[PDB]
């Protein structure tokens, strides 16, 4: 596919269904991962985010060592235009989530 291995920058605009994705992780050995992408939501329309992406940063707020609630608050407070730094790690996601 066209998804690279290294971190990538994706710009999302918030709407009436939020940023259009939901998250898991943030405990133990597991960072913040996208578990669900809403059909037609902002993340879906970008074409850029995937289930199994780890969110490394949101608008400059580092989420590599954040709990789930710290990450959910940072996403809720990130404003209308949100820049997500994501890194695609589907095998690590499957280890924790399957």
């Amino acid at each position: 596919e066209d998804i690279p291995r290294e971190p990538r920058r994706i710009v999302i605009h918030r709407g009436s269904t939020g940023l259009g994705f939901n998250i898991v992780g943030g405990e133990n050995g597991e960072g913040i991962f996208i578990s669900f992408i809403l059909a037609g939501g902002p993340a879906d329309l970008s074409g850029e985010l995937r289930k199994g992406d780890q969110i490394l940063s949101v608008n400059g707020v580092d989420l590599r060592n954040a709990s789930h609630e710290q990450a959910a608050i940072a996403l809720k407070n990130a404003g209308q235009t949100v820049t997500i730094i994501a890194q695609y790690k589907p095998e690590e996601y499957s280890r924790f989530e399957a």
